[PDB]
């Protein structure tokens, strides 16, 4: 009906699949752009059975992108780091088509316009800033989403629940606060804000009060849930910093991000601005899965671990 | 004709594919065991077009393995680290069938019975030793292959030829010697020795005199080949050792191996034993691609990088 038509790039991705499912769950006509050679064949079939329209092609196909843009209203990009500046191909098509009502570039992490990181990570988020500056320069309607930490991803990474080991690695002192959100919710809320007038040309941050914690607190709560105690092994901050300078790329990128997230506490090191919008306060009919609920999920039916591409 | 029939486990793997191709090139009837859900569909079609017989199944299918064992003469395992002890399923089937003429377990690296490493790596090669002990206890005919370093893999890992950076990382002093061999050759030679009476119940080491070098010498030669100088950044040994103790698994495994190969120089830290067989001395009609030739290949048509499973 009146539902805005949504085009998602990187829909088969780690976080992208949750945006595709959330879009369909909310009854939005959904277009998924995917490479002809993608190995996400079975995932694409699932999307198709849920009602999505699959469009195979390459970002280099300018004409195809323009013709596709003319058929939709909202464009969301969930592409990976290696393709951040490739989003300029998406942006060029949006500019030519001229009918797009909202563009959400691939952020879904830290709020890059208010935080700085070590060189390895700073270079990547500087690219995301370049995208933002171009959007604003062209007066393209947007929404910048800071989803903070992907919860299943980091519960898997930090707690290694699928590992029977007796020790646990802590980065830095482990006292830095951070916020983490369940991927399924990140996906749903992203679709909601992409069409909410309250998020037009604004930064939206996902920071529900029930999802703020520190590494030590997460370990403690997990220990209580499963009835086991771990020996905590800390990796000194100076140690982490040194590695970012000596290790090659892309090996040093994760290290620099670990420093930014769990040592500097970038997802919780700032206060909200006047124009900022915190997503959990937007829909009284929805809520973010809490940390206790998340841990329960890992006790009853834990999701597989993942590793971002660099 | 009268060629021995070869069954390869993990044939679709990084080194495994080179063994399958080498087996077919040498005219051996070749059986490839692969999981029903493998994503190596296009590689499998290639094997098939080359003459290989594909057999889909799981290692847990004891009866299937036994009936398969009965149809072949030689069994080679190129499975990954996570499945080392899973090789006991292959061994049980071999014991029951009773007709196998030679079994080559998944080693193709350092000579585990004469070297020791840091805990992260020591645990993995200890498993490989367990397999070797069971083979000998059961009087199963074997050949243990120490292929040393996979060259394309490590030229990519150490030189990052696909990276236009001005710096290069050196592990330790960079003075430790190591031997590396081209994957295509490792595969060919493995098939040759699997049927050479000279390799029956012996350790075979791939160490051609033209393929021995240090990190610094490798960097130097690469610099001359491409006409560019790099800034060398060293990672102290004590630094590498500390990481193996603080970083969680699997992350700490590669670090421990880097120490073993490029700091301890495990592939060149020993002299040959009386019963050792150095493969390059075996066939006057063949030879290992040299380091110079390997570098030339990376200048004209470099192979993509890779990452072992942990
Ligand atoms: N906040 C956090 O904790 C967190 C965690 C992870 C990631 N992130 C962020 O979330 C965003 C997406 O990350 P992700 O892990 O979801 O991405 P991903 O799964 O690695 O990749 C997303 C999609 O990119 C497409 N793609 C891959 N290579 C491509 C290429 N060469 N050219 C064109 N398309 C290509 C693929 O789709 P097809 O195969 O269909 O073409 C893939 O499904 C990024 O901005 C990332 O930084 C944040
Ligand atoms: N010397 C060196 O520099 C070096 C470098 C790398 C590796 N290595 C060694 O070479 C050997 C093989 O390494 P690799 O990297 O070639 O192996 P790989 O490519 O990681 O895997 C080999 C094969 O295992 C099968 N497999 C994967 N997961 C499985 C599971 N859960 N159950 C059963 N089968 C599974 C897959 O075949 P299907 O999909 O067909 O089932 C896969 O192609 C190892 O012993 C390794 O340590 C040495
Ligand atoms: C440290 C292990 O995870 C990562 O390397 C990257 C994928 C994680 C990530 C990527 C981009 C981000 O903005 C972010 O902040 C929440 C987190
Ligand atoms: C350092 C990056 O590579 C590795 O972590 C492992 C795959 C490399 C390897 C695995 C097993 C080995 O025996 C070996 O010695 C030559 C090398």
């Amino acid at each position: 009906g009146m539902k805005s038509k949504i085009l998602i790039f990187g829909g088969t991705g780690y976080i992208g699949n949750h945006m595709v499912k959330g879009s369909l769950k909310l009854g939005h006509p959904t277009y998924v752009f995917t490479r002809p050679n993608s190995s996400k064949t079975t995932l694409l079939d699932e999307f198709q059975s849920l009602g999505a329209i699959i469009v195979k092609g390459e970002l280099d196909e300018h004409e195809k992108l323009v013709e596709l843009m003319k058929k939709v209203d909202v464009v969301i990009s969930a592409l990976a780091f290696p393709q951040i500046l490739d989003q300029f191909k998406i942006l060029e098509a949006i500019k030519v088509a001229g009918n797009i009502k909202r563009f959400l570039p691939s952020d879904f992490g830290v709020e890059e316009d208010r935080i700085n990181a070590l060189p390895p990570f700073e270079a990547l988020i500087e690219r995301q800033r370049m995208i933002r500056r171009a959007i604003e320069e062209a007066n393209i309607p947007y929404t910048y989403v800071s989803a903070n930490c992907f919860a299943s991803y980091f519960i898997n990474y930090l707690l290694r629940p699928y590992d029977p080991k007796d020790e646990i690695t802590v980065y830095g002192t482990g006292e830095a606060k951070f916020a983490m959100n369940y991927e399924q919710d990140i996906g749903l809320y992203t679709i909601k804000v992409a069409t909410d007038p309250r998020a037009l040309n604004r930064v939206v941050i996902y920071r529900p009060s029930t999802n703020i914690i520190t590494q030590l607190e997460l370990i403690s709560r997990w220990e209580k849930k499963i009835g086991k105690k771990f020996k905590k092994i800390h990796v000194p901050e100076e140690e982490i910093v040194a590695l970012t300078k000596e290790l090659p790329e892309p090996e040093n990128i994760p290290i620099a991000i670990l420093h930014c997230l769990f040592i500097d506490g970038a997802t919780m090191s700032y206060d909200f601005k006047e124009n900022d919008v915190e997503a959990s306060t937007l829909y009284p009919e929805l809520k973010f899965t809490t940390i206790d609920e998340l841990l329960d999920i890992f006790v009853h039916d834990p999701p597989p671990p993942a590793s971002a591409a660099f």
